[PDB]
């Protein structure tokens, strides 16, 4: 189990990163500092998480402390939906760079395929309760992303929450300059993503698994929803290995040649979650975890389902 995976820009990406969605500004500096200390090099960020400044402070601290150097870190951020217009993309990237306090990003993703009305509000809604879209399209937004590579702001570009047809649209774009390096998608034992993973990997696109613990802290969760972390079948596998359920849920995608980005703001759990390089799930464990798929996704909004580019109408 090598700790990094080769990307199609020639760079190497650490397979275990720290998620930062819902880590509040007042606590995330400590979280990221602890993460870097215990071995995390990959940090998953986004402008919409509204904590990039404080992630950036942790990075600056660890550089100053001589704990890491910039080139050892793999910092990912994402273009929010309200900035899909070609003319807004560079400024959005620069804002993220200013907040993270970096010269460049290792990877910059189109966060969702759906463009939203530009403006101050991140989730502009109309009187029907649906998001107000923008007059933007995947291919033009991709071209703007490509310019960021040529301008040296980012080392690689990729996508997130794109279905296979949306990926294909980019792969077949006339005059394509860069293929997506990564597609970051929800993936865990209840949403194993076998078809989309098969598709992306065959194209040399690395898949990052988000919400690997089932995002129990998501806001819009339903009392009548699942709980991976409490699934006794998964705890049974953990117990066999003298590990925790979270550790099993993190190791699982690692053994599928995926990158994985579990989130914690808690020092003890940040450290726990990185202790997954000293054991292996058996081939039976792997097959068994795959059998738990129920095609249940937690990251999707009713308010986005009428968007022309909503990704989850398609099977995969
Ligand atoms: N591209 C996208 O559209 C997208 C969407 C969703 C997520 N993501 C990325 O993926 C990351 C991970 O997904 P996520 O934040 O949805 O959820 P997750 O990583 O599946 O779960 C995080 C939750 O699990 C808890 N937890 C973490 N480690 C634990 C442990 N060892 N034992 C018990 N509980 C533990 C955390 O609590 P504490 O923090 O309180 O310790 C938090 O409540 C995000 O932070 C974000 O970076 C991207
Ligand atoms: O985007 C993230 O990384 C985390 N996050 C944050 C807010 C949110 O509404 N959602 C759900 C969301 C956001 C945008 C969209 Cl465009 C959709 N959707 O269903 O199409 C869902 C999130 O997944």
């Amino acid at each position: 189990m090598a700790s990094r995976i080769l990307l199609n820009n020639g760079a190497k990406m650490p397979i275990l990163g720290l998620g930062t969605w819902k880590s509040p500004p007042g606590q995330v500096t400590e979280a990221v500092k602890v993460a870097i200390d215990v071995g995390y090099r990959h940090i998953d960020c986004a402008h919409v998480y509204q904590n990039e400044n404080e992630v950036g402070v942790a990075i600056q601290e660890k550089l100053r402390e001589q704990v890491v150097k910039r080139e050892e870190l793999f910092i990912v951020s994402k273009l929010w939906c309200t900035y899909h217009e070609k003319g807004l993309v560079k400024g959005a990237c620069q804002k993220t760079l200013s907040d993270l306090k970096l010269d460049y990003l290792d990877l910059y993703l189109i966060h969702w395929p759906t463009g939203f009305k530009p403006g101050k509000e991140f989730f502009p809604l109309d009187e029907s309760g649906n998001v107000v879209p923008s007059d933007t399209n995947i291919l033009d937004t991709w071209a703007a992303m490509e310019e960021l590579v040529d301008e040296g702001l980012v080392k690689a570009i990729g996508i997130s929450n794109f279905n296979h047809l949306q990926v294909e649209m980019i792969l077949n774009k006339p005059g394509l300059k860069y293929k997506p390096a990564v597609n970051q998608i929800e993936c865990h034992p209840y949403l194993t993503q076998e078809k989309l993973i098969q598709y992306c990997q065959s194209k040399g696109i690395v898949v990052t698994a988000y919400s690997p613990l089932g995002s129990p802290d998501r806001p819009w969760a339903k009392p009548e929803d699942p709980s991976l972390l409490e699934d006794p079948r998964i705890k049974a596998i953990a117990a066999k290995h003298n590990k925790t359920t979270a550790q099993v849920l993190i190791r699982f995608p690692m053994q599928r040649n995926l990158v994985v980005i579990p989130k914690s703001v808690t020092p003890e759990r940040i450290a726990e979650n990185f202790k997954v390089f000293d054991f292996e799930l058996s081939s039976q464990d792997m097959t068994t975890l795959l059998s738990y798929n129920r095609n249940w996704r937690v990251c999707a909004l009713l308010s986005c389902t009428s968007h022309k580019d909503y990704p989850f109408h398609e099977e995969f």
